[PDB]
DNA sequence: CGTACCCATTAATGGGTACG
DNA sequence: CGTACCCATTAATGGGTACG
């Protein structure tokens, strides 16, 4: 699990995912569509193996990432 | 926002949902059907104040609730 | 309280193509 | 990369009734 191999875009949405941000927030928050948000999470969650984004939300805490 | 506002139960899926498992797996860990996962679930975010098991994994982390 | 359904609806997952 | 849509599916939400 490497917070790095992320791309910019997804570290954005990483961050607001362990926010605990809903997709539609995310978009709203970034100013693009709810399409596009869905794209970097799927990226993120196949690149970071998790399985959901609660994972990814937890995973964000315990190691401290961000 | 009082953990201690919940059921025994109750805590025993906000545990799991911060350790973030889906509620089919909360279901099998837990030895009951994922109905009853998801009744807890729904009493738990109620009572919580909290929008999503998402929201509910962070206010854990958070928090240090556990 | 905890159990386990009923209902409907929305959110999220995960594969694809397309194009500056 | 980032954008934004296409497809279909599962996961999750949030009301309800029921019963030991």
């Amino acid at each position: 699990r490497d917070v790095n191999q992320l791309t910019p875009r997804e570290r954005d949405i990483l961050k607001l995912i362990a926010q605990g941000l809903p997709n539609k927030m995310i978009a709203r928050r970034l100013d693009i569509t709810e399409s596009t948000v869905k794209v970097h999470v799927k990226h993120m969650l196949k690149k970071m193996k998790l399985k959901s984004r609660v994972e990814a939300a937890v995973w964000v805490h315990q190691e401290r990432i961000f």
